[PDB]
């Protein structure tokens, strides 16, 4: 397959900013608020006392590393009398991966608007839909706030939905796996809706997610920081007062942490062309290995002929095409100018 | 009909910028406002790791693709507690297609005025009028905003009007086809108003449209970008506050995406000389097919003698006639120096 000079995809999952609210014992709600603090940190930086090649700076004497340095940081935390903290956002699944947003070459358009179809026919949407939905239903958009917490509950409201709200209580204890999610009475009724929103050419599935998070006393809340204080928070204005948020793109990067299929598959990565592990920077699915998205998109017709056959393919190629479809769902410009 | 050196038409469909408002549950309106966020994307471009002809860049090491590249984007979204988002504009239909705005050739001018008159008498305006009006009455000028939306209602107040204002509720469900629009009690009284603005020599039909759009919480709004951040919104200043808008020409392209008449007709295109598609960039109605505007305008006398006959014309020639009159409604300079 040749990479056309104009090939864009539009994202299928659209998540919204996670508004943070504080719920008091009288069950009234009030948006969180962060305030800028100034800290007197120690001279802990290695570049201060040390030079490169392991050389101690001579001016940085035992008198110099004494004088602490001030750093201004934003600071947010659950107020004292707060019963819990709510976290609300919305996420819409649409079928914007069926057809490319742009394609200057129609030949490469048929091999994609068919790749998706033969995918859904042979290897249904249930895998990616379930993976995307687990991150919705287990707090993963609540990135680190769920790390040191008592319990967080995901109350979920699907839009083209008939029954009552679908809850996920104490995710730390019950919903610790895929099967524990499946055991929910309404789990299948939701993965079905997501996989419908992916097949139907103009269908969608809007979820409104609301996490009640029981943090300890005065517990520090971690919202998203802004890009280049040594810690500036990303905020909206609710009720006319500023309030921290986990950004829409942070939430999207959270929901789209399904990519576990790669060499030395260890834990889910955010779906991207070259699977970039943000913590240990080295990106897996480097182009030097045959696992980046542009090397597996080059083999799109090979995957067409593999799924068009009668036999169910190998798990290797089915995981490769899972990653292909997840990268299509992420959207983006699959082009090279 | 050889193309004169001066032949311009003034447009007939004059739409305005789509002002965005946020209607709060207390029923007060405040214009939207966007702010320039700065995202940390990954190294996602194909050009960053691959050279042309599929050659992996050597300096694009695993740690080289790890670095997150900043991207400043304008973000607009519905505020948290907003009841909904209103979208208001005004579109005026006029008979600025009857006579050419400028025509240095008295023969080409009269052979087009006679063409428009024969069109009006033979194949009435109720075909382009209803298609132009459907794009107004179903949110189509709300380009991507109605994609992931609970509902949208188009309330439409015609200017030379006598009754009550014309509602089009829950268009995602109710008004999904042409007959669904025709079932409106005021639909005929509006398509006739449009076809009277096109027939009467100096009459006009001013419509004021207001679409209440029910998005999910914090739902991202997609207004028009500007022509080059990485995404700069096109905005006005409502109430002294910058507010994103859909440009007048974006809204005009929306109302005039009626050209479903072309070789391998699939879905409606924006009425243009050589009907270009922006999704699959290639241009239908290329001059190599006899469907471009200057190839079916060169045959204006043929359509005169066809519509002058008593028999009902073919559907193919009547589609050519439709495209011709729609492209005259769009206006422009049909000249060749």
């Amino acid at each position: 397959l040749k990479l056309p000079t104009n090939l864009a995809y539009e994202r299928s999952i659209d998540p919204s900013d996670v508004c943070f609210f504080v719920v008091w014992p009288d069950d009234r709600k009030t948006p969180l608020t962060y305030n800028s603090r100034t800290l007197l940190g120690q001279m802990e930086a290695a570049s201060l006392a040390y030079d490169v090649s392991g050389q101690p700076i001579k001016s940085a004497t035992a008198e110099a590393l004494a004088q602490g340095n001030p750093h201004q940081v934003d600071f947010c935390h659950v107020p004292y009398g707060a019963s819990h903290i709510e976290c609300s956002f919305s996420v819409s699944f649409s079928s914007e991966l069926r057809q490319p947003y742009k394609c200057n070459s129609s030949k490469v358009k048929q091999t994609l608007v068919q790749l998706v179809e033969l995918y859904e026919t042979k290897i249904g949407w249930t895998e990616l839909a379930t993976r995307y939905l687990m991150n919705i239903c287990n707090g993963k958009w609540l990135w680190k706030n769920t790390r040191k917490a008592y319990c967080w509950n995901i109350v979920l409201t699907p839009w083209p939905w008939n029954g009552e709200k679908v809850g996920f209580e104490d995710i730390r204890t019950n919903y610790t796996s895929r099967q524990d999610f499946k055991n929910n009475k309404n789990w299948s009724a939701i993965v079905e809706m997501i996989k419908t929103a992916f097949s139907s050419t103009d269908g969608l599935a809007i979820f409104e997610v609301r996490a009640t998070l029981h943090l300890p006393t005065n517990a520090m809340v971690r919202p998203s920081q802004v890009f280049t204080n040594s810690r500036v928070f990303q905020s909206t204005t609710i009720d006319g007062e500023r309030s921290p948020i986990l950004g829409a793109f942070k939430t999207g990067a959270a929901i789209a942490t399904i990519d576990d299929w790669y060499p030395e598959a260890t834990e889910p990565l955010r779906v991207g062309r070259f699977g970039v592990h943000r913590e240990d920077v080295t990106c897996y699915r480097h182009p030097s290995t045959g696992k980046d998205f542009f090397s597996i998109l080059q083999q799109a017709e090979h995957y067409i002929e593999v799924l068009s056959a009668n036999k169910t393919p190998a798990q290797e190629t089915i995981n490769d095409m899972h990653f292909l479809m997840a990268n299509l769902i992420k959207g983006g410009m699959f082009q090279h100018k």
